[PDB]
């Protein structure tokens, strides 16, 4: 018997998060992400990910100053952004500036080093990002700024200025919302490279390249793409029926694990709506709500994460290529606390196939 | 019910390859890799692996051809490889230079060229492999020769010299040895980001990162460090007992599937013994020899084809640090074979895990 997509199989155990079945509430670390995304910082999360608790204030002091002080990237890395191609897909650019930082990290290779490995790819993360984001717009790189946390950080990098407090929250209940959750494709993928004991940067290059793909992180990106087709929410319905018929997959809808809404929405649809009411996205706002409707009147299928993200992103101004890498930036708590938890109990990732090819045959 | 490993569980069909259990036989689409190791070349063998069928000698004229246009890099390539640190491990220069070979080509998402972009990809890994290895000995880059077949060319880049049959032989036979292997860690990396619809270079990249590890690739390269440490065939016996209490692994040993033997090692030891009789290695003999019968006296454990690998990779005059690159070479072949199949018969990889940590609580000052 195949488990093909290992679809209903149980794999490990894990202590990081988990989809309570009675409220449908994901929960990092036992509290849910809905009230993390109320009520703490990027900051926060991240240390509640990895540590297993929420930080003192002393704890929190001495992990904002080393977040701040490991932003900056070296003259290698400008040398290898401004010599990338600017036409290959930004994701390429997270994909082959991690394993380069990976090749420097005179720590690579040593396991016991993880914390302090997975908090520099943490914080360089946005760096690179909003220098790839800029120059392909022709703009010069904006330095880390240690006066700004997470949030506010990344933004005055893409765009010179912090935005409007509105912004600024929408973006980091974002980074909230996709920090973690459980052994999807990317942080699978981390998990078996991790099995081998391959070190962390290898593990998180190869989930970066999980992620890229459409039937993953790439639908983000795929959604805004679709707005943009979609035009007005007068050709929504036609849109929609249309690519229904030929049994094409909506982007944004479907998921493995919920069946009755992805618990991260309602969160993300809110930061959707304040950042539509301060910024002028009613347009999007319609087409949202009616390609939702239509969605659940045909299928039966609700929207996932990736749906209220991809409007929200392009309001707040990144450019539709940099959704992907904007998830890479948050994802990477989710990841590297998964390549921690595995390497610690660890055994190789390594499964059967059934045969359907040629038979035994003689050399001819 | 807790799958850890996915130890025992069947994740798909292939088509590409199985061991017939009674004869403990390996297959590449069929036909026995032992006799394809004795009779083929490696460019024979990627063919069969990609196209389910042997090259008649016209198909394999023209593929060979393709093969030798295609292992060229650029100057930026080449300026790339300088830049990196010159004591990084030599995985991160091959993971690093194949991200960057994506990133350059214009169709690295499109599916549809599949085909080609293995075909590029399993023509330059010897040319990147060979330029870092060379590199790390304070040696400029030998160009690729386009009237040097696979195996020779390799070799010749590497040492500036074809050298004798026995090792051009030995070498060619562990390329045809190391080319596929079912859904081992590093393929099944590969069809994990496929399964997202990433593409061929995302994928190759993360199967370059799993290989990299000590129970993976990294078994070939750890296997050598080990014989070296142990010095003398005399020694080998305590220094095993000493790593068995401590519950060690023992690299070079120990497989997921094999419980009586690894297909593949007696064909590599007997190329083992051809190039230590060439190459002054009876010491190497001898220490694989106490060692593998120290093993089955403690454990029952046999062998996997990394342990004969190793010294003769070291006697082929290779650097130890380069072992598990030389690895890449050939298994780039079997990962982009299980890529296409992934990509053609896909389903998104998503398992479930079970929660042992904090039940729900209550954010403070709700």
């Amino acid at each position: 018997d195949i488990k093909k997509g290992l679809a209903g199989v149980v794999v490990d155990t894990t202590a990081i998060s988990k989809v309570v079945p009675q409220t449908n509430s994901l929960t990092y670390r036992g509290y849910p992400v809905q009230d993390l995304a109320a009520r703490c910082s990027f900051e926060q999360v991240a240390f509640l990910l990895w540590r297993g608790e929420l930080p003192t204030d002393a704890e929190l002091a001495l992990f904002s100053q080393r977040e701040r002080a490991s932003r900056r990237v070296d003259r290698s890395m400008l040398s290898l952004l401004a010599k990338l191609p600017d036409n290959c897909h930004p994701m390429d650019v997270v994909r082959t500036a991690i394993s380069y930082l990976g090749a420097e990290d005179p720590d690579e290779d040593d396991a016991a080093a993880n914390r302090a490995k997975a908090m520099r790819m943490m914080a360089v993360l946005p760096t690179i990002v909003a220098i790839d984001m800029r120059r392909r717009r022709g703009l010069p790189p904006i330095a880390p700024h240690s006066g700004l946390g997470y949030a506010q950080n990344f933004l005055h990098m893409c765009f010179g200025e912090v935005p409007e407090t509105a912004v600024v929250s929408a973006f980091e209940q974002s980074m909230i919302l996709y920090a973690e959750h459980g052994f999807n494709a990317s942080t699978f993928a981390a998990r078996v490279v991790t099995s081998t004991q391959s070190d962390i940067y290898s593990a998180v290059t190869g989930a970066i390249g999980a992620l890229k793909g459409r039937l993953h992180g790439g639908a983000n990106e795929a959604v805004m793409h679709d707005m943009i087709e979609i035009g007005d929410p007068a050709n929504a319905r036609e849109w929609l029926r249309a690519k229904l018929a030929r049994k094409e997959k909506i982007m944004g809808f479907g998921h493995r694990v919920y069946r009755h809404g992805d618990s991260r929405v309602p969160t993300m649809k809110r930061a959707l709506e304040r950042v539509g009411t301060v910024r002028d996205g009613q347009r999007w706002l319609d087409i949202y709500q009616v390609l939702a409707a239509e969605m659940a009147s045909a299928t039966g299928i609700l929207p996932n994460l990736d749906f209220p993200t991809g409007p929200a992103y392009y309001l707040m101004g990144f450019d539709i290529a940099s959704f992907t890498p904007i998830f890479v930036m948050s994802r990477i708590t989710g990841w590297t606390a998964h390549i921690m938890e595995q390497a610690t109990a660890n055994a190789l990732i390594r499964p059967l196939s059934a045969y359907c090819g040629h038979e035994q045959r003689v050399l001819p």
